[PDB]
RNA sequence: GGUCUCUCUCGU
RNA sequence: ACGAGAGAGA
């Protein structure tokens, strides 16, 4: 992706969008109990911790565009993927506004605890002023779909969250593009059923992990991904995508039966406008972070990308022997013969993608189940039942979370959640965690899950 | 102060 | 089941 122009809001007539500049994060009662080196992300240009210009840092992610149209490797990649999806028989028909707005069995309702985006957010209009759980009223929606129409600009906010110290120094906070509720509704109406299908079928047919539950999914992945594992990280995946990958997406949609009216919406997320503070700017390429379908479209593109890269980098690739699961930019994949990602990465650079060794390795090494990660979790076979696989969230990470809170009122829930993640690392690590938590007065006041009970409940899931 | 998923807690 | 809240992941 790449910024095409920047204009002041006076010149575009777009309402200023301002977001909070102070973090909700505060050190917790456990801050000094556990070691960690993340802090709240820079939210403001005059952050003492800065070492670079904030705004230049923020937008440096739009590295530019290389390809704009599909070459023949990408076309072939598209069609191989699209043919694979066909067996799922996605209903290409349009979802009703009621279901799009209020949800189904395989699609959660539009989040009403969350901004309504442009222009409501600057008009003081929240989602709850237009939508109602109990009424399932769509009447007000319709009136506004007409009043403000579609393709409204995304509202740019900085993400309040913990970042590594190096990232706080270098101003590399992350950005979210709040979608207008109008575009969310319409995108959900156009692709709601695809959403449903993908949520219901995490695995190697969708080539997507959206909808998975790591507690149980982790045991299938070595059966779903037979043979030689490969994986790698992307730097700035979303923003790095060139318009060709959106053309590529269009070809997949067409091939599985979407109308041209439907397919035409892809260009409306390849080419987007955004309001950050007092300015309007244009982005060509780049997945808009907070559009409806972000995770699914990113996963789908990632499936195209991996196929294209394989058949361009190597001779004799049989795409049918590829297995992969993506979650956005995150990937785990397998092939009957080991795939050298150094080479894939070289090819990826010609496509505008920056690919790095899995897990901040210094160089491209072998990926095996013993060191693979996915959704930040490792893979650790249970000692008693080796076919049952623990997702292992590293205690290091968990230590980062517990050292802060956005509201110490919810400490109990927060700690319990961490424990639910922690225990997979085993008894000795888990009790080490627990007794460190007990080492502090609030800690002794918390209900902490018993290990054996966690384990026993885990086994019973199978 | 986005899009989503998963899980937990608390209600009725 | 419906509501509310949280945590984590992408
Ligand atoms: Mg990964
Ligand atoms: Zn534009």
């Amino acid at each position: 992706g790449e910024i095409q122009w920047v204009k002041p809001n006076k010149e575009t007539g777009r309402l200023n969008i301002n977001g909070p500049t102070r973090t909700k994060l505060e050190p917790s009662v456990f801050h000094d109990v556990f070691e960690g080196n993340k802090e709240p992300a820079v939210l403001h240009s005059k952050d003492p911790r800065l070492e670079v210009d904030f705004e230049q840092a923020l937008f440096s992610k739009y590295v530019g565009n290389t390809l704009y149209e599909p070459d023949e490797y990408i076309k072939e990649a598209a069609l191989h993927y699209a043919n694979q999806l066909k067996q799922l028989d996605i209903d290409t028909s349009q979802m009703s506004m009621e279901e799009a707005c209020y949800g189904t069995e395989n699609l959660e309702a539009i989040d009403l605890h969350t901004s309504a985006g442009y222009p409501y957010s600057a008009l003081g209009i929240k989602k709850r002023d237009i939508l109602d759980s109990t009424t399932r009223d769509v009447s007000k929606m319709k009136f506004y779909m007409d009043k403000y129409g579609l393709d409204l600009p995304y509202s740019t906010y900085v993400k309040d969250e913990l970042r590594s110290i190096d990232k706080i120094k270098k101003g590399k906070s992350r950005l979210i593009e709040a979608s207008s509720l109008n575009d969310s509704v319409y995108l959900r109406m156009t692709f709601g059923h695809l959403y449903e299908t993908f949520h219901a079928n995490p695995g190697t047919v969708t080539g997507s992990a959206v909808g998975c539950n790591p507690d149980t999914f982790w045991s299938k992945l070595p059966i779903l991904l037979p043979g030689s594992l490969f994986a790698f990280d992307y730097s700035g995946y979303d923003a790095s995508l060139s318009p060709v990958w959106f053309r590529a997406l269009e070809l997949v949609l067409r091939e599985i039966g979407y109308s041209e009216e439907a397919v035409s919406l892809v260009e409306g997320i390849n080419h987007t406008h955004h309001v950050y503070r007092n300015k309007t700017y244009c982005v060509l390429g780049g997945m808009p972070s907070g559009c409806s379908g972000t995770s699914i479209f990113n996963s789908m593109i990632n499936n195209i990308i991996i196929r294209a890269l394989l058949i361009k980098t190597f001779k004799g690739i049989d795409l049918d022997e590829l297995n992969m699961v993506a979650y956005g930019d995150d990937v785990l994949a397998s092939y009957p013969f080991p795939i050298d990602c150094l080479e894939l990465a070289r090819t990826g650079k010609e496509y505008g993608l920056t690919m790095t060794p899995a897990d901040k390795s210094p160089c491209f090494n072998e990926v095996n189940w013993d060191n693979a990660t996915f959704l930040k979790r490792g893979f650790l076979p249970d000692e008693q039942f080796p076919f049952l696989i623990h997702p292992t969230m590293p205690m290091k990470e968990i230590h980062e979370s517990i050292r802060w809170t956005k509201d110490a009122r919810n400490t109990q829930d927060h700690v319990r959640s961490l424990c639910l993640l922690a225990w997979h690392n085993g008894k000795q690590e888990y009790e080490k965690f627990v007794s460190a938590i007990r080492s502090v007065p609030v800690g002794k006041a918390l209900a902490i899950p018993n290990y054996e009970n966690l384990r026993r409940n885990w086994l019973e899931l199978f």
